[PDB]
């Protein structure tokens, strides 16, 4: 029944009244969060992990295409403010990462070919265009592209033929070519292997084999990683893959 072209509008005081209130440390970098679907699960995850850390971060709606732009929090937090999409204000052009997360579903299973319903292909040529766009307003040492989306990665696979290695050989001389002090060592994907949801606070949950849903320090006590790194190596020029949070687990 889900409608994922609902494509509810963004609503400026919600965030402001409501969700960065209930829902909001220096991050080193600025946090592009990009909604993909039109959904309102995809958009209640945008409002909510946006209204975490509303300082740093940007929400665009990319499910409403000619229409989507980039909002944000004022410099005096009174006020979300917006620029073209993509494009930052002035105060956040410093930051020496970039953050830039795909809100997106996954599927019920494990699958090597889409996110969001995006090939590869398809997901590389928006990058390319979100590149084309931030190198006008920021030049990061650093940059993860971040898959938030069930079911997106696994060890039972070379890297290689993951959609998040596929994803990183194909965006990855784009990356090194617009942003000229990334160097092929400081670009990570990040991917799921379990199902993953934005609470309503703003925090990342993953669904345990218990059928529970826990979120980040509860995952590291059960030893159950919910998120994984994907990057390239150039000292032996393969893909590779490790847990960000569980010390053992690696490709
Ligand atoms: O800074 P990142 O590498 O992008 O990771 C952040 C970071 O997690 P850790 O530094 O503990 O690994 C946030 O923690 P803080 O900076 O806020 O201390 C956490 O947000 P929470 O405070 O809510 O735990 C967030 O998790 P979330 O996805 O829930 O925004 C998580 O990002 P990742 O989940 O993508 O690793």
């Amino acid at each position: 029944g889900v409608d994922f072209n609902k494509n509810t509008a963004l609503d400026k005081n919600y965030l402001l009244n409501n969700k960065i209130p209930s829902n909001n440390g220096s991050k080193n970098y600025v946090h592009y969060i990009i909604q993909l679907q039109g959904d309102d699960i995809s958009y209640e995850a945008t409002c909510n992990l946006f209204s975490k850390n509303p300082k740093n971060s940007i929400i665009i709606q990319r499910n409403m295409n000619e229409s989507a732009k980039s909002y944000f929090l004022s410099d005096d937090g009174e006020s979300i403010l917006e620029l073209n999409k993509y494009r930052i204000p002035e105060r956040l052009k410093n930051k020496e990462k970039v953050k830039v997360t795909f809100i997106g579903h996954g599927k019920d299973e494990f699958n090597t070919s889409e996110f969001a319903r995006l090939s590869v292909d398809s997901l590389s040529n928006e990058i390319s265009s979100f590149l084309d766009t931030i190198k006008l307003d920021i030049s990061p040492k650093n940059v993860e592209v971040n898959l938030l989306g069930c079911n997106m990665f696994s060890y039972d696979f070379n890297v290689e033929e993951t959609y998040p290695g596929k994803l990183l050989l194909s965006i990855m001389d784009k990356i090194t070519s617009t942003l000229p002090d990334v160097n092929k060592n400081s670009i990570t994907i990040g991917a799921n292997q379990y199902e993953v949801r934005i609470n309503s606070e703003g925090r990342k949950e993953l669904l345990a084999h218990s059928g529970k849903w826990i979120n980040k320090e509860e995952a590291i006590m059960s030893d159950l990683s919910s998120k994984e790194y994907i990057f390239f190596d150039s000292i032996d020029n393969k893909l590779k893959a490790k847990s960000k949070n569980i010390p053992g687990l690696a490709s």
